[PDB]
């Protein structure tokens, strides 16, 4: 079990205003760390984040947390269940900002709510080096779908922070879980919704914030663009690794994409799987199977999903290795296959 501790700096806060927190394992003979971003879409306006108040409370408000959280994946300390970081202490982070990790914005009688997901990752490290992690050798921050997303977004900041605090020798490290998302046309028009457009709105209403590189690159006005992994990832420093299915259920959604498939959704669903895969061919480190699903590194059973024989604990081991050309240990696993579940290991 992972236990609950809120933020003694309480101005750090949720979208409601009450303390926002981490789960915290240790593991008393290691130096490798684990911070995990919890995912969960997002809220763009007052009406639409008043809808989510309602019916997914947990996601903006730390008020009816327990005190305990399982961990489960890469999150777990059995060995059979997590092959690759079973020893390490385990974070996680609960999402509760709806603003993809990006915001830095305070409550107050101008905003109802409070967007501080930038600034709740910071608050964590830093609250964390006095229980051990001023000790740590490698820092990986890992998350999956919006905290996947919150990963690409955050991950250097994470390394600058540590940086001009004192602390040089710690490796940060990324690992993106299904936050990889293409700005492509939807199958089917809808009214506002188009992943563009939301992101959009959602960046001037939370006042998110991009990594410098990218902002600079896209600069005022443009910003949404830092969203798209395949347009970030270029300009990060940290190392990271992309696990990303190639069918994202999430990527079919925004897409309008839900019998015998007929020629134009059949060309429209290769074309998504191809265009995935383009944006991954320079990616060294990077694991995507040709399966209809979302997220994978919390799954219990993550350890089943294989790409041409290897499966992602080995993968992310082999990624350790490299970073301390590998026989027999790849790092870079993109299936070539066309269409959902040509690879037999895809969940079921
Ligand atoms: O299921 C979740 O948590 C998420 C789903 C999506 C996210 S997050 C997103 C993050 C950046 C850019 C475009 C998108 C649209 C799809
Ligand atoms: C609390 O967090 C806010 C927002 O990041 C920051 O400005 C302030 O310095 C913090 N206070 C303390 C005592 O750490």
């Amino acid at each position: 079990d992972l236990r609950l501790h809120l933020l003694l700096n309480t101005s750090v806060t949720c979208n409601d205003g009450s303390p926002a927190g981490y789960y915290l394992k240790e593991s008393r003979g290691s130096r490798r760390w684990l911070l995990f971003l919890e995912g969960g879409w997002y809220c763009f306006n007052r009406e639409n984040c008043d809808s989510r108040y309602d019916t997914m409370r947990r996601l903006m408000s730390s008020r009816d947390w327990p005190r305990t959280r399982t961990g489960t994946g890469i999150l777990s300390s059995q060995p059979e269940e997590n092959p690759y970081w079973w020893n390490a202490n385990m974070v996680f982070i609960p999402y509760c900002s709806s603003d993809v990790w990006s915001g830095a914005s305070s409550k107050s009688e101008k905003n109802e709510y409070a967007f501080m997901g930038a600034l709740i990752i910071q608050e964590v490290v830093r609250e964390l080096l006095g229980r051990g992690l001023s000790g740590a050798k490698v820092l990986l921050l890992a998350g999956s779908s919006a905290g996947g997303t919150g990963v690409l977004l955050n991950v250097d900041r994470v390394a600058e922070q540590l940086e001009k605090l004192g602390y040089p020798a710690i490796q940060v490290r990324g690992l993106a879980d299904s936050g990889w998302f293409l700005d492509n046309k939807q199958y089917r028009h809808t009214d506002c919704c188009a992943p563009t457009e939301a992101i959009r709105r959602g960046i001037r209403y939370w006042n998110g914030v991009v990594p410098e590189r990218c902002r600079r690159q896209f600069q005022e006005g443009e910003e949404w663009n830092c969203f798209f992994g395949y347009k970030v990832y270029p300009t990060l420093r940290s190392p990271v690794f992309v696990v990303q299915w190639l069918f994202d259920e999430a990527q079919l959604t925004v897409d309008n994409v839900h019998q015998p498939v007929q020629e134009g959704l059949r060309l429209y669903i290769q074309n998504l799987g191809r265009e995935l895969r383009h944006t991954l061919k320079d990616v060294p480190a990077s694991f995507a199977p040709a399966c209809l699903s979302h997220e994978i590194i919390i799954r219990s059973h993550w350890t089943d999903v294989q790409v041409k024989g290897t499966s992602l604990p080995r993968a992310l081991h082999c990624w350790d290795r490299s970073l301390h050309p590998l026989k027999g240990c790849p790092v870079h696993l993109v299936d070539s296959c066309p269409w959902p579940h040509c690879n037999p290991s895809c969940p079921t």
